[PDB]
Parts: structure tokens; C-alpha cells; sequence
């Protein structure tokens, strides 16, 4: 239900509603469609575990687990 997402550049969020379908899917999708395009990897680790996605629903039998999103991209910028 509530879960505190935190990027890389120090961006941390804490949301009290989360889906039961998608859940993380959900999250990391609207970020992307906010900024327009991916930033590169947007890959965040749940618990010291990589890939939530597969736990959509799954994530929200948690409401209290805190979320740290990473982001690298250095390919190019102009």
C-alpha cells in the first residue's frame, strides 16, 4: 500500500496508495511516461533483491517496505 521510492539523485517519495496489478510495474512505468523516455536502467532494489516487477501484487501484501531506485545512464547528453 505505502512504499518510499528513492533515486539515485536523492529523490525520495512516499506515496500512501499502491496498485494491486502492477504495483511496482505501475510505479516505475509512470515515471518513465512523466519524464517522457527512460533515463537508462531505472532498475530499484527491493530488500538487497533486484526485479519487483513479477511482484506486482505481491509488493502490496508489504505497504511498509522501503524502495531505492537507481538510474545510470552516461551514454550521451547533447
Amino acid at each position: 500500500m505505502l512504499l518510499k521510492v528513492k533515486t539515485v539523485s536523492n529523490k525520495v517519495i512516499q506515496i500512501t496508495s499502491l496498485t494491486d496489478d502492477n504495483t511496482i510495474a505501475e510505479l516505475k512505468g509512470k515515471l518513465e511516461e512523466s519524464e517522457g523516455i527512460p533515463g537508462n536502467m531505472i532498475r530499484l532494489v527491493y530488500q538487497g533483491k533486484q526485479l519487483e516487477d513479477e511482484k506486482r501484487l505481491k509488493d502490496y501484501q508489504m505497504s511498509a517496505g522501503a524502495t531505492f531506485h537507481m538510474v545510470v545512464a552516461l551514454r550521451a547528453g547533447c
